[PDB]
């Protein structure tokens, strides 16, 4: 499923995302458009022989199983695949246990590089939320 952008900000803040772990709704948004772009079903290879699956394109190594990981972990407890559904619960748990690891958003390497500090409420504007 590719999201519209309001359309995505609508089911991010429903899943209860909006300042979690004090990160505004605009910060989740611009992960995804950045990572994904909006895109459930992106997937994505590491170097490291990891992937990253889906709208915030979880990593395999530390968060999901898709069998192909050496050494994985699977802190999400979820299979990879569940991370493309257009349905994005499964992502947004997962998320939400990436974020309170430690770092923050800065797990993400995208917000960082690309979100971190920037006008992250245009990224909700115009919409109904
Ligand atoms: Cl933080």
């Amino acid at each position: 499923k590719v999201f519209g952008r309001c359309e995505l900000a609508a089911a991010m803040k429903r899943h209860g995302l909006d300042n979690y772990r004090g990160y505004s709704l605009g910060n989740w948004v611009c992960a995804a458009k950045f990572e994904s772009n909006f895109n459930t079903q992106a997937t994505n290879r590491n170097t490291d022989g990891s992937t990253d699956y889906g709208i915030l394109q979880i990593n395999s190594r530390w968060w999901c199983n898709d069998g192909r990981t050496p050494g994985s972990r699977n802190l999400c407890n979820i299979p990879c695949s569940a991370l493309l559904s257009s349905d994005i619960t499964a992502s947004v748990n997962c998320a939400k246990k990436i974020v309170s690891d430690g770092n923050g958003m800065n797990a993400w390497v995208a917000w960082r590089n690309r979100c971190k500090g920037t006008d992250v409420q245009a990224w909700i504007r115009g919409c109904r939320l």
